[PDB]
């Protein structure tokens, strides 16, 4: 799909048989989604954004099927305002910007 | 260009005689660039990110010209930890995602 940036640019992902939508965020280096039950060890994190950092746990080799398409990354979970899906996964997606 | 998104997507942007880089970020509704001197009146507002929220000034109708091409828009100026390219210019470099 090509799309155009006149809407915030959320697609539906699934992630531990969990449904939602993330912002797919070209400025966003990791991926970074609200709390949820994922199985499994992690390791506490904190993240930097606009505002200050926020703490999160990081979950590696989690798959995640992004508009369909599986790939397999590092997801961070914790109370974040959007779930995002960062350049960690859009490069797993052949994600690129065109201007 | 074509850009893909193994590394920040960084631009040159020139506002008000002054070079910088920003980040291309389609997570971004709006525009954030690092203290400068902007000229004229402005508005208090607060932008909420990751981490919560930064008080800034807006600017409106501000000329950027973004990889050498003019587009104007609303400009926010903070104490960001990233200069920030968001939708409302995006939009106006035609500015797409493909995957
Ligand atoms: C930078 C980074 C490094 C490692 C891991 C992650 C997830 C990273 O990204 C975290 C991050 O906050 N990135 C921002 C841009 C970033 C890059 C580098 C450093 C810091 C930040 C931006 O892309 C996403 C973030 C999402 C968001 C948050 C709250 C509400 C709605 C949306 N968007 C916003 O903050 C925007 C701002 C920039 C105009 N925003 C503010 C309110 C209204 N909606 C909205 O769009």
């Amino acid at each position: 799909p090509q799309i155009t940036l006149w809407q915030r640019p959320f697609v539906t992902v699934k992630i531990a048989g969990q449904l939602m939508e993330a912002l797919l965020d070209t400025g966003a280096d990791d991926t970074i989604l609200e709390e949820m039950s994922l199985p499994g060890r992690w390791t506490p994190k904190v993240v930097g954004g606009i505002g200050g950092f926020m703490k999160v746990r990081q979950y590696d080799q989690i798959l995640v099927e992004i508009c369909g398409h599986k790939v397999i990354g590092t997801v961070l979970v914790g109370p974040t305002p959007a779930n995002i899906i960062g350049r960690n996964l859009l490069t797993q997606i052949g994600c690129t910007l065109n201007f």
